């Protein structure tokens, strides 16, 4: 359920002109969705110091199922709806998401997919991220944003989500191509999985690896659609066939979904449980690692 695709990328120039124009409001809401591993950057404090004028902080640590044993799992429809409503977002709002990643994108695609998986098509990511917004000198502020509340209705679009059981069945059916966006070393099992206890690295049998950072240019901009298409083809990923994206915790997998969407394939589903869930639930026979093990 959607044939003509709504823009998934907006430029810094466009967003800056919109903010100059007074467009932030019910029709346009801007989110910093940054999140960092423990012991590194301070997402909320960075947002407090420097944000696009009128933007809000989208707290992924809150906007998830807290009761799950697994990482960064979708909240319920109500939890999402209540949270986004509280940021002034309704079903008529154009949501623009950025993050402060050093290359140019990490969490923002996750948030773009969250809106889509909850039925909202009017969502985009800021091409080049906050990194480029800053480099180009666009306005930043520490003034508080206080959007008026709105009502949002969320409706899960199951086709854009996969469960553990569906990935396990797929091991057998081979119906979907399973593409993992984690860095190469962790995908192969030669580098450990971080921020976890006794979680081995490796990958689900039958997977293909497409490290997420390959999607962006060295400046942090999305690669062109011709470039993206060439990447999938060189990976033996056929865009005319079904595709499930997976990673550590369902976050960077959303960069595969974004890349495929800009190549005209909106149908990629995210395995939200991802490797973290897989390792904990699946028989070890279903995964491989170079060490090995």
């Amino acid at each position: 359920v959607h044939q003509v695709l709504y823009r998934a990328l907006v430029s810094t120039k466009w967003l800056a002109e919109s903010v100059r124009a007074g467009k932030v409001g019910p029709g346009l809401r801007v989110l910093d969705a940054s999140w960092y591993s423990p012991g590194t950057r301070e997402a909320r404090k960075e947002y407090l110091e420097r944000h696009v004028p009128g933007a809000s902080f989208f707290d992924i640590e809150e906007c998830r199922d807290k009761a799950s044993p697994y990482e960064v799992m979708l909240p319920s429809e109500a939890g999402f709806a209540d949270y986004v409503g509280s940021l002034g977002i309704s079903n008529d709002t154009h949501v623009v998401v950025y993050d402060g990643d050093d290359l140019g994108s990490f969490y923002a695609p996750r948030v773009w997919w969250m809106f889509r998986v909850f039925g909202h098509r009017t969502v985009s990511v800021l091409n080049g991220g906050f990194r480029n917004w800053l480099k180009e000198g666009h306005p930043v502020t520490s003034e508080p944003s206080r959007p008026e509340p709105a009502i949002f209705k969320a409706t899960l679009n199951r086709s854009l989500l996969k469960t553990y059981e569906q990935v396990l069945e797929n091991l057998e059916s081979k119906r979907f191509q399973l593409v993992d966006s984690r860095a190469q070393g962790r995908y192969l099992g030669t580098q450990p999985e971080p921020d976890a206890v006794g979680l081995d690295s490796g990958h689900i049998r039958g997977s293909v690896n497409m490290p997420f950072m390959n999607f962006l240019t060295e400046d942090g901009f999305e690669k062109s659609p011709e470039e993206l298409r060439a990447m999938f083809e060189a990976k033996k990923v056929d865009l005319t066939k079904p595709l499930i994206a997976t990673c550590r915790k369902g976050v960077t997998a959303c960069h595969i979904a974004l890349a495929a969407y800009l190549c005209g394939k909106p149908d990629v589903a995210i395995y939200d449980g991802s490797w973290f869930e897989w390792f904990h639930r699946a028989p070890p026979e279903t995964w491989v690692s170079q060490g090995k093990g």
